[PDB]
């Protein structure tokens, strides 16, 4: 015979699995007791939570569109229609021109069908720092032919000029614009422009900036590109999911009144891609999430978000330090660390240690070898912090890289010689101390108050 | 002004969204009070949902194996060395035999993820009934060379012979085997043999069957293949997360001597290479407590019950003449032949769902001839096999109302689907099945008397 | 200054080339004085030499066909122009349903501008022996995706219904019929009830039927294919070109009055092809040799052909060889040495030795180790041998075959120990002096005689 | 019955095929009545045609290098041995560092073999003016990944920063130097340093120029490419063939020491696998004959002389005014700028040959802007730089007519080609151009007291 139901299925993590209730405790702990400024991190709600860990993650559907509403896909149905109306909500998008799939598990997946639904094997790719096909190569790289557009080398913002030359010159079917660790708006106009000339799809990734767009606070990208991908757990707050958004209807002169033939291709390849069905309590969880990033207080938050990142800018670079285009407009900064004398391993090892969290980032000029960090406001700033408390972030990045620049002077540039000096090292600690009494004093999303 | 922290992030679902936490009560009272039968879905463990919906769902991380053990992934590192040496452990795997890769979003970016591990665009694939409509076109045949095999169209069993045939003239750099709707144990071995006469790689997904598998229920692919492949909430009964298994140390006796397998830094590197922006790491926590389960007598017996489900299903069905392609089953799901009785799957699944018994509609044009049913979510509820056969007598009552429509209604969608309103038989039958499945204990929330 | 123009431009080859005008001399004899048997040999006339050893080697031309007729192309226009129609003529084609372009260099570059014309790279292609992609991996199996279709393993003959099971499943967008060494005829019927069913091009390469084609000596693909490539000195005996047969005019119901979209895809792919224009030379001596090919005298010759390739097959096998399908319907036939325990590598050799050219070949089974020869009779034929003639070749094979097991027997199997055997072999030498005594017999067509 | 085999095999041309025989006269005529500027057109020598005319033309060989030298073969692998060494010594390149394949039967075919075996389908190409309309889309662009290097859009040289910029950026596996209308010299040194930088191959089309490679009148790309393929009937002089040369031995020094050259097998292999039906033997002994007649001091004066003419035909043009693309020329050939006159390049060469002055329309929309003229050809028949001036009238006198038929009678293509009919002056340049054309030796035929 069989266990009891419940003594398996009904009992509490901490009884089934001790081990794991407990490092999960442990790292509830730390995101609470640390500075996380990973830029794609953010905490979310505990009611996005709560329709994440449900029952949803049972039910099992096709992976098209839900359109029966009856029968056992009666609440899916619903579920996944109020997370796309939700979505055209957010993003301020009429639905007669724009339409939403909602099913991709994550944001690369999301990414790789929408390109597998309008391009062939091998047509060609533009993006920010997309490889040709170590660092990351991704499915995008290998199966298409892919061409990089490049910042421009001393002013850190894109080269709209070399952009075009690059297009008009290489052809791409497709120009993939919304790279991540970019600091500043994008021209959706001229991109627009661009694709028109070398007769190009333009597609926007806005997995990072989803949360400002949402908010307005940004420029849209559904102002000129033909599609747009995001994930959702970035500046948006909300699951770890995928979306796919693409224009409906007719399309502007060009032509015998031709309308965009997006939906049913890209409806298919996600289809195609779900091996199993969606994740239904991600779909579940993405609908709180965008209802959520409708609220006047969440305006607030993309606003206080840019204006965090500002803030840290401005501290880090009256210190000294170089941020990539000298500044943001956006939820994140860029630091040029090569001017230093220091990689981002060294910076990111050292911070990491002292219960900060950021990226090492690779940095224009680079060739694994980041010479940058990337540092993101949305996770601090959803616990609330403000201006002054994002300067005081600042201040401890000086003393972690002034203590990172006392440690490879004393124990060496290379990484294992500057590792011996991360050893029982009192610096470490007291920053580490002043970091964990720091961020223990700020609020913390994602479980419930009475 | 900011909302506050507390308003917005630490309310319930039940205030901040009624509307979704209405639909997902409402959802949830729909999975008690019908009959499950998809043969993918299963109703996993409360500890896992804990596990899911925590705060790892906020952690990032790199997407390459963890080994730092301390700062910011000192944790996670641990759960996933756990999720890992569970996975090692939960399918009898030595660890320096086999490594195990708990990083992919899904099963589907899972597999592709493998595929361009050890294959080049263009490489050719073979898997049973991979297309080279109502189908998945999915990335494997799109950017793969692809060619099916297929069961033997009168026996229903893999056609093995014609198998070896279509691998030796194809040349496949990689062989898949596992399939959706397969319901009998795969010959691995006769599978290596083929690989190994054509030079392919072998690669089981083994996402329907790995609870099985892991219970050592049917024949285990680790002996035979180079890679095995899952999803997670399957018979497994874990959470919709992936996982990679591949072959570590040295290989088997034409090659070099002293030779070791070269499959995990390209499969990391792979798998890397697909997560923008971190795994999911609340899916590697509560797949560790899935594992964790899955290695328990009681899941074992659990596994034992879902065959014998699935064998006294069949046997209730063929009981009363219903043709099930392979004439039965030997794991998990009966594929059941509705052509004999003049019905498409498609009318079938349609009835059946307003009775609340979902199945799903199944090859056996581009019209569905069968249906797929599966043991694992109703045994996880309790039901041991004369429930399974009291659910043959609630699918023998399904289809033979299916067949009183068809033969009345008409036997065309349309007339067929003015017929399933209002329908009194169609009532009380959803009446019945409703009344029968609240009978059965639900996992997947805390018994009052644990919350301590 | 320069050299006097006559001194290098117009005196003989024996005066500015003594050694190449003695080797070609030597090659002269060594052809007149030897039993030449490789099926895709021939030896071709006089007239077509002169056309193609002449000024039309000169002359470029942009290589699509030509249409003006007027100023510098006058009269390439009229020559290919003239070749085309000869050509339409040859075969029986009616120009309003047939198109022909004579520009490719040879047949390989033929089917590969044909295989450009009508596909997309990676497509999947069929044909007989045709590799996947060391024996010979073509750009077509390198740039398409292909699968061979195979001979039925005991009878020698297409696998007729195993072709249409691979068809059914592989789905080629293309099947290519008329591969080499087989001695039988085609059921391009039922090639085309297959193409039908898997929605596939059909096209034929009858390199080296084409002349018992032109002759109406074996079944004309024309009838089936979509489209026909050719090179044209082989049965066809003309120059080493290459021409390219493709359908115009109205398809066969499948569908509003659609017309065959050949001959500009075809046209623009051979064009593409052609750096630095056609060979109009080849163009020159192809249309000499297909005005020949129309004549009485050619029809007698392909017959001839047939009837002396069968005769050589009904010797060898009464010796006890084994001929793959146990005979011939065409000009060739393929010789099964593994029985004797012998490889076509020994037997060519020593042939060879004995100024009998054969060529090795794969038999079915074979895994560069060939185990039998393919041996033709249009070279032989058109010096005028007959039934008989071909009847002591055949006993020349029989004494050199006879000489390959003794040399085999005393020496070993393996190549090079084999290979002491020929040195100084008294049996070579007498047997070679057969062939030359016998072989000096006949004309020889391809000079000049008063 | 057989006609007899002296009938239709033995029986001269002027008989077996009348119709062609008279056309082959005629174009025999055409060819010695005009003058001749198609830049790739030469005139070979009677010996070329009588080794290509020849019973090479029966003999078939396998399509690998020939060294059996004994049976069947002796005589071929003869003639192909003598094709090798002297390629070598035309080219001076020492056989321990140079290897070259005769096999190829053209220009086309050898490039795209060379590319074959250095490359894989979607290999990432640059060539000058190499698409990704009137032009050629050609197997190289569609096999592989390609994309143009072009000259600077108003030096008409090429961009050498703009290239190593593109190839930089680009990353191609191969990078092709050589181009069909290109007026100046190739920087191989500048190649190969832009080859390094980006991990290239570097291979160069010489077709248009190996006659002044071979007379060292331009750069030799034996120094820099590692492989260099050629046509051999342009400046060479020779027949309608292809050539393909490869290092061979040691390579230059983050590679491994002791390293060697790879390129020769794969050449020849993919040299062979293209060659259905065996080479045009008849071409490689042809061949042998061009080389060894580039291998004079005849033939180097010849080469001087083409260059020359070029040039002197150039300082005509622009001493009237017109425009040069570069403004002159290194090589043999001038590239007319039309555009100042406003003028496309198929107007002029329309006129030109209703006037026995053949040329061709050249790039400088899909309309072509100018007109690429060769000096190889006519300096072939012995003319020198006066007679090249006479030649630059005579361009003189036909533009300045295409330009009275445009400004009168009309500028489109419509209105313009009304204006070439019963055209007196276009006359009566025709009959300068025969008149002037004819006072010169036409090399291809034996004269009569060599004949003995």
């Amino acid at each position: 015979h069989m266990d009891p139901v419940s003594v398996w299925g009904n009992t509490p993590l901490a009884t089934v699995d001790p081990e794991i209730h407990d490092l999960i405790e442990k790292e509830k702990r730390r995101q609470c007791r640390g500075i996380e400024l990973i830029a794609s991190e953010n905490f979310t709600s505990f009611a996005v939570i709560e329709a994440l860990g449900s029952a949803l993650t049972n039910k099992y559907s096709e992976g098209m569109p839900g359109n029966r509403y009856y029968g056992g896909n009666e609440y899916i149905d619903q579920i996944e229609n109020l997370c796309r109306s939700r979505a055209l909500q957010a993003f301020h998008l009429d639905a007669q021109s724009w339409g939403v799939n909602v099913q991709p598990y994550s944001g690369s997946p999301a990414n790789f069908a929408a390109y597998t639904a309008v391009l062939n094997p091998h047509d060609r790719i533009m993006g920010l720092d997309l490889p040709s096909g170590g660092k990351k190569i991704s499915a995008t790289s290998i199966y298409f032919e892919s061409l990089p557009y490049k910042v421009n080398s001393t002013t850190g913002y894109i080269d709209y000029d070399r952009l075009e030359e690059k297009a008009l010159d290489f052809r791409p079917k497709l120009i993939i614009c919304g790279g991540s660790a970019y600091p500043r708006d994008w021209d959706y106009k001229r991109f627009r422009e661009v694709a028109d000339k070398c007769g190009a799809l333009l597609l926007c990734d806005m997995a990072h900036t989803s949360g400002l767009v949402a908010a307005q606070e940004v420029n849209s990208p559904f102002e000129y590109c033909d599609i747009v991908t995001t994930t959702t757990h970035k500046s948006l707050r909300g699951p770890r999911a995928g979306m796919i958004f693409y224009r409906k209807g007719p399309k502007p002169p060009k032509p015998e009144n031709a309308v965009y033939d997006f939906e049913d291709k890209i409806n298919f390849a996600v289809f195609s891609s779900l091996q199993g069905g969606p994740h239904n309590h991600q779909i579940g969880a993405l609908a709180v999430a965008l209802k959520q990033a409708a609220s006047p207080g969440f305006k607030a938050y993309a606003k206080q978000v840019k204006a965090n990142a500002v803030a840290l800018g401005k501290y880090l670079m009256g210190k000294g330090y170089s941020l990539v285009t000298g500044g943001t407009e956006n939820h994140l900064v860029l630091w040029d660390l090569r001017p230093l004398g220091l990689t981002g391993n060294k910076v990111e090892k050292l911070c990491d240690l002292c219960n900060i969290t950021v990226n090492k980032n690779a940095v224009f000029g680079d060739s694994l070898a980041p010479g940058g960090v990337r540092i993101g406001a949305p996770a601090m700033t959803s616990r609330g912090l403000v201006e002054k408390d994002f300067e005081q972030i600042g201040e401890f990045l000086h003393r972690a890289v002034t203590l990172t620049l006392e440690i490879q002077k004393e124990h060496g540039k290379l990484l294992k010689d500057f590792n011996k000096g991360l050893v029982n090292n009192k610096a470490i600690e007291d920053l580490k101390a002043d970091v964990e009494k720091f961020s223990a004093l700020f609020d913390m999303p994602g479980f419930l108050v009475s």
